């Protein structure tokens, strides 16, 4: 009352830097290796939110860790997502404050057409008017947005996890909107907005993937911890082990 998005806002991580020289002339190396860096801080925030949350702990302790890396991707770009929006009006894709992507950084990047889809997507945050509460509750609707196609070590309960967010985002859109056409509307919008985050997380991902595995030949640094989610669980979800739920199609 409302216990629920109480804990949404008490758990929100604060903001995390990059670590990033900017007192330097761009280049793919280091943009990317500051990517990596900031991908690994946000993931060890991740796993703190994600634990916090209401219903968490009722996963299996093996599923737990799994959902977070799965979903770790998607997680990342949706909240970067909102904070381009708030901080920059869409302009720039601001990863950190001491990140900030302009379109030269995009180019520079080699990773131009996937930024573009991020800045789309961060202009439909306010092109669609999503507000703070809409935000947090999408957000962890998306840590129960994908998983192995043949189930966890304990599915049931992580079905149970996924409907009762799924209630929550309803409770949200009714709190004030009227009469059930219009929350039908909104549902409808809110629910393809969070669809669209996952081709962009799995081309973020295939990229990614395709760094590692060069990455020796082009000066990109990956920590230890990235290299090690992503030659073992990235690839689940690029060869189709592990898949989306998607609300569409
Ligand atoms: C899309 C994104 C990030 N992207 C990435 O993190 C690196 C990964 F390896 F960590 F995944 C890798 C890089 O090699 C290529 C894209 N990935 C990194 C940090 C944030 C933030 N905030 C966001 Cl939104």
């Amino acid at each position: 009352q409302p216990i629920f998005l109480n804990v949404l806002e008490a758990i929100e991580p604060g903001v995390v830097c990059a670590g990033h020289d900017n007192n330097q002339p761009d280049s793919f190396a280091a943009l990317l290796s500051s990517l990596n860096e900031l991908g690994e801080r946000q993931l060890v925030h991740v796993v703190k939110w994600a634990k916090a949350l209401p219903g968490f702990r009722n996963l299996h302790v093996d599923d737990q860790m799994a959902v977070i890396q799965y979903s770790w991707m998607g997680l990342m770009v949706f909240a970067m997502g909102w904070r381009s929006f708030t901080n920059v009006n869409s302009r720039m894709l601001y990863f950190a404050p001491d990140l900030v992507f302009n379109e030269y950084r995009m180019h520079k990047s080699r990773m131009y057409s996937q930024c573009v889809r991020m800045r789309h997507l961060s202009q439909e945050f306010g092109w669609l008017q999503i507000t703070p509460q809409e935000f947090l509750c999408m957000k962890a609707l998306l840590l129960f947005s994908i998983i192995p196609v043949d189930g966890l070590k304990n599915q049931k309960f992580f079905d149970e996890l996924r409907m009762n967010y799924i209630k929550e985002l309803d409770r949200i859109i009714a709190c004030k909107r009227k009469n059930p056409t219009s929350c039908s509307r909104r549902f409808y919008q809110l629910t393809k907005l969070l669809d669209s985050v996952q081709p962009i997380a799995r081309e973020l991902h295939q990229f990614t993937f395709d760094l590692l595995i060069k990455s020796h030949m082009v000066s990109v640094d990956f920590p230890e911890m990235m290299a090690e989610i992503i030659s073992v669980q990235v690839p689940k979800i690029l060869s189709g082990k592990v898949k989306p739920i998607y609300f569409h199609t």
